[PDB]
């Protein structure tokens, strides 16, 4: 029958932090007997000793230490409810768990995390980097609030927010014939021996469908771009990478870049995907503007390398 | 003086928004209809906003109520998780518990497992997640599930394993197959068979490839084959048609090995072809004794599944003398 | 330098006559030409270097001998291998009657079955890994051609104690009352005035697992009629159908590449699948469970 | 009648190249010679394989895969004949936390000293590597020991130390005397690195006491070192990385390194894992020497940065 109350949890957390009884009661604006009564009601209702009262100062019991984080997250959730009830109207505050695909996370995070720390200090971002299938799994579950991935995400129960279109660039060895060329056609993909990420990466299908666009159609297989780059330096083939990856993957010795001609469009559409049942549309659209800004900062960093962009 | 909402008020507001009536939300919370209406009006007055729009046909959530509903549900989930870990630390099975089960064990362990928790653990609220081993461990690190039932060893770091039971394998061939009915097979006999295996993400796929390599066999012709199924019931239809044989765990016998056109066969007692199923949870978890108690339910549910397999009359593998 | 089949066939033949069999001036010349072209001593007894190369040479002949074997039945309709991909919600219910028809009427055909989701079949179909795919229409994929096979109705599966158990007059509004556990495969639900069109923590990956949840009273589900004899006859279940004005079904078809020149061969295989479905429907009707009218 | 390889290459090239004057140019033969080998193959088999544009006949489509597998088998024979220790193809699997840091030196050694060797790299997680090793999809795997598989045999390669990477402003930045107790103060973001922390003096306090995580959503978690690094610069925690990753991940601005004291041993044991049934033990032992050499070059590159190592 017993369920703990917020006032009891609010008492237990304040006592564990302030470590005294006459200082936790003053911060909560309640009497010292009222503080001790909510604690004993919480202890009796759960049947576990939470606070050990000594003569010098009170100490949190071993069992209390394990429960304290769960009690604080309960209060943060309740305080988050009162903040939005007071007319928040779509402001980045409180926790926000964001899932990002691995081919975009390390290239968008530096500018995105810097913008949040300086302009949205109340926001508490949590970053989850995994492949597209696990992100949608965590999105259908409650483990993440929003996911950054390539559109379309073929998911029915989700809604998409288009962010930007990110061009591709060809990465070859320095001695490769196509090195430095800026006028390639899609037919040139036939001459290349492309090195692709495995089947769970969305970049793997963004390139095999790009070859099928009016051209022709295995054992070598990597899971990260940095590993593919080392294979390209050694001359075991070429690859396509998004422009935001240039300063982090395309500046090591032994590499060279190449672009298609202006009439060719080889890119990927990155967007923000969230649950249809969510009522936080205007909160996600505001977070979408941060990501759009972080991408333009990432593009500027790519141009700063001196490598010719599309 | 300054207003703070309570859990009982939030619990009322969430239930009303989901059930949409005032006589089905009160019954679900096991409270009276006036008590429900007072907590809602107290929550509405304390915040000074209209959360629910009352009509005669049905109740609708107001625009302001829609924005607040997710925050109220996350508040209840956080409080319900606090009570779960407070009672879980001593071994109590209360509140929600999301369990993950591999697909080659879920439909054969659930009937007895769900019947035990419904009759002996009414406060427990089980949620079932059936997916492959890789996705279960992924969902376990990210907190999407609380515990996972899978084959040991899991080799995943930061996790702890609770060994449950050892489940023997049985060979399923066509009725006309030469090995049909034999109870003395050696591991060398796998060479003669044309095994039909599940794809690469199923743990049963590797529990059989290493089984042939134990008998000096090269399973190259069977693993890199073209024919490939994702479920045991599909593999069974191929065995009936005489396109090869397969190995299945004993708990799958009453559900997959009783259709016409099949026949069973076991290895000899000196051969040990089985799998070790265990309970896997996070090392940071403080509900160890709660999971240890849930392990006893699964062990009992397995013995009922084995008893159901023995009830078919099909000879099971004998690992020892009688 | 490139080796020839005649040279490889000689080197394999010595080891393949080293058992209980016996395999000529020409023979020694083809072997010496193979050894000189590669610059390695292969035969002394087989040399150490020859033992490592022998399996790769034997697999070369097995591939060449398989080409001559399939070069035979080439001028036939359903002959040789045929790799077909089937969605998991249709494979185990169409296979029994489909393999029985090809075993009795097309003995030269060598079928290979690939069961996976719709996306992976289309992926394997573009990359040539499978020759044809059985899935729900429309596939929306370009460069592919579709052969409509049949329209397969759905049936509602609830617990025995459920109120809707046995009802044969349900409307789409009844889906609101149910707590559905779905596989998404095949969904296309829409009445004459509904306006629905469909594309929880508990989640299963197979129908047999969903069924065990329905017996335990953790919700209801919709299954195709061909799954009735294999999934809906265990104790604790009950069936229900929509009324005739409601149309809850899926359109299954055969999809192959447009560049393929085997259209007339696939069209003949489409008739086998159509027959196998009518046999599967007859098996469902043999259970006594009422089907949708 | 038996078909020849030259006849099969003609039939395969014609089926792929859409003209008969583009297949002949690729084979460096004449247009009449191409048509004669095709007609000889058609007459020898007595079936029509090819039908002012060429289409492959229904019978030709069924035979085309068998002709390509015949050529792949013949090309496989020439690859292994090339020098038959270390000749022909060799598919090696490497864990993602070691591949991009061992490949540059390893691929350079095999190119200069083992030209007949044909390496194919497979980068994936340890569990998927062992799966591909049982099913014969790869010949050898580089991973962390001990391997819990019984049907495999292990060749120990080297022990690779870890280094602590924090933000530049972090208090522990630059310290070379850390104890295991210091891990409590850090908010570690860990990859499945293979590491095993262990002090030569077991501190009694930390033995057992763990901190339970608590959140309704998922906690911050990355899948690659390059993503973890971007989180460390932004001050969302610290991490442990292997020394070979220093020149590729620990030289960006905003990072700082730190090592434990000599009594602490934080490393991982990397080895070569192959099947017990394999008869190329003496060859895998030779390939093990290449990895050992490639690791010492990777360590030398790490020492070349000037960052203090363990």
């Amino acid at each position: 029958e017993y369920r703990p109350t917020l006032a009891q949890l609010r008492t237990f957390v304040t006592i564990a932090e302030c470590k005294h009884f006459g200082t936790a009661a003053t911060k909560l604006s309640i009497s010292q007997p009222s503080l001790s009564q909510a604690l004993v009601a919480l202890e009796t209702g759960l049947g576990v000793q939470l606070i050990e009262r000594s003569t010098r100062k009170v100490i949190v019991t071993p069992a209390g230490e394990k429960l304290l984080p769960f009690a604080k997250s309960t209060l943060d959730a309740a305080e988050s409810f009162l903040s939005h009830a007071k007319g928040a109207n779509g402001s980045l505050t409180g926790p926000l768990t964001v899932g990002i695909i691995p081919t975009a996370a390390p290239y968008i995070l530096p500018s995105m995390l810097s913008i949040v720390d300086e302009e949205y200090p109340d926001l508490e971002p949590h970053i989850v980097e995994d492949q597209t299938k696990h992100l949608l799994a965590l999105l259908r579950d409650g483990a993440i609030d929003v996911a950054m991935m390539a559109l379309p995400s073929e998911a029915p129960g989700m809604k998409e927010i288009p962010l930007y279109d990110e061009d591709f660039i060809v990465v070859t060895a320095s001695d490769h014939p196509f090195a430095g060329r800026q006028d390639l056609e899609l037919s040139a993909l036939e001459d290349l021996d492309l090195l692709l990420l495995d089947d769970g990466h969305s970049l793997h299908d963004q390139i095999v469908d790009l070859c099928r666009r009016g051209d022709i159609n295995a054992v070598t297989r990597a899971s990260s771009l940095t590993t593919v780059m080392q294979l390209v330096v050694a001359g075991l083939g070429s690859t396509l990478v998004p422009i935001s990856a240039i300063p982090w993957e395309c500046t090591r010795p032994g590499l060279a870049t190449a672009n298609f001609n202006s009439d060719v469009t080889a890119n990927r559409r990155i967007g923000l995907v969230y649950r249809s049942s969510s009522s936080r549309a205007e909160e996600f659209e505001q977070f979408a503007l941060i990501l759009q800004r972080a991408f333009q900062e990432a593009v500027a960093l790519a141009a700063s390398t001196g490598i010719t962009l599309k």
